[PDB]
């Protein structure tokens, strides 16, 4: 018996680096998802390319846990930076994750809290400790640990930035899958962590420059995840 | 072999009427979802209580299709009315569904279209025909057929109604799961239809009157689904 490590990225570029390192690779496709199973430095992994956004991530995470038998989930890829200390390419590690675009305050929930869910999804303590160790193995890579907020939006306006900061002042980064991954993992009682890297600062120029910085972000976040899975073997 | 009809409702009250009609019932729970399997007037059904919101609906729909082997999906329950002809308790039938809260327009997608997804999810022609025949079997029940818009929000402010109407002028009703169910069905190439009923008109009065009319909405939409399953079996 060994841990089975799920790794989730949304986009082809976010998974390709890790894909090509897997040994004893097998491939499955289902519901628009691709699953690459094998070993990464002797760790048993299942690497999922989910697609973008909350529903795609939830579909894929569900399959990853229910059909691919993973024990923990690591979410890799790019994110939009909100913490002022971040630079492009820097790592972000989730302490917790929230939906920035959920509002059932009608019924007394706090902003971001989905009905019947906790207000925040707490990343696993052991996986955070593993992420810290993984970061030390990189060459002078800066990270920030903190709240990651997700919505079905690529944030690129000052108005949407101000809404998010009004309700989630501690937010360090935004993206489009983490809270779906985290919620699904909560429903399945599965440990998770998000270890992404910054592609942009979620401003008006960001949609145009995303593509130029995605390779950097994918490289950083992939190097984190490779170091983590090796630590977990 | 017979068609296996999946039926999805978010809340206990949305599934309770149908649950008690099932014959040869068996129950299982997974990931915060409850699945009620048996027959409804001789049709093979799997009735899912998913939970509220897009992620919960996606998790449940994924299990319903992948693990419970359903061939079609009917989404039941309550919705907030937008079309001016709708009264409390009236039925809404989806022609198509969109995410009202998705925005990746800066990458060229249209409003509401998720990246890597079609702009709208089209309800199945045969299931819509069946819904129309079910509606005729009711005693003088008014319905509107049209676009249903989903988001992770219980809509109850004029500002949010105005945003939705600005971007989706043909919307007939809003709710919190349909686009997740429909996207998941798209990904699984599974037919779907939404056949909900009106609990409120998505205004400032709607948070505190929802509960009074949820039983009415559950009654109408359950009667539609029961009529449909008899026809589809
Ligand atoms: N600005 C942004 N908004 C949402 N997701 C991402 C992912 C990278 N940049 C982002
Ligand atoms: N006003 C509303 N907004 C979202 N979903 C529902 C479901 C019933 N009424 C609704
Ligand atoms: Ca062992
Ligand atoms: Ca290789
Ligand atoms: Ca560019
Ligand atoms: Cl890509
Ligand atoms: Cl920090
Ligand atoms: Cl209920
Ligand atoms: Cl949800
Ligand atoms: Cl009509």
């Amino acid at each position: 018996n060994a841990m089975k490590i799920g790794i989730i990225g949304a986009m082809e570029q976010e998974v390709a680096i890790l894909k090509d390192k897997i040994e004893g690779l097998s491939t499955v496709t289902k519901a628009g998802c691709t699953f690459y199973t094998g070993t990464l430095n002797g760790a048993d992994v299942v690497l999922l390319q989910s697609g973008i956004g909350k529903v795609a991530a939830a579909v894929g995470t569900t399959l990853l846990i229910a059909e691919h038998n993973v024990d923990v989930v690591l979410n890799t890829g790019s994110a939009g930076g909100f913490d002022s200390s971040l630079n492009l390419g820097d790592v972000v590690i989730s302490t917790e994750v929230r939906h920035h675009d959920a509002d059932v305050t009608a019924f007394g929930y706090e902003m971001g809290q989905m009905a019947q869910q906790p207000a925040a999804f707490i990343a696993d303590e052991k996986l955070i400790t593993t992420a810290e160790q993984a970061l030390t193995e990189m060459s002078d890579k800066h990270a920030v640990r903190g709240l990651i907020c997700t919505g079905d939006v690529f944030v690129c306006t000052p108005e949407r930035q101000e809404f998010i900061r009004t309700h989630f002042p501690s937010v360090i980064a935004v993206e489009m899958e983490a809270s779906a991954i985290a919620q699904t993992c909560h429903q399945f009682n599965t440990p998770f962590v998000v270890v992404r890297a910054i592609s942009d600062v979620a401003d008006k120029e960001s949609p145009m420059s995303f593509d130029e910085f995605l390779p950097l972000a994918a490289q950083s976040s992939s190097e984190m995840v490779l170091n983590m899975v090796t630590l977990l073997k």
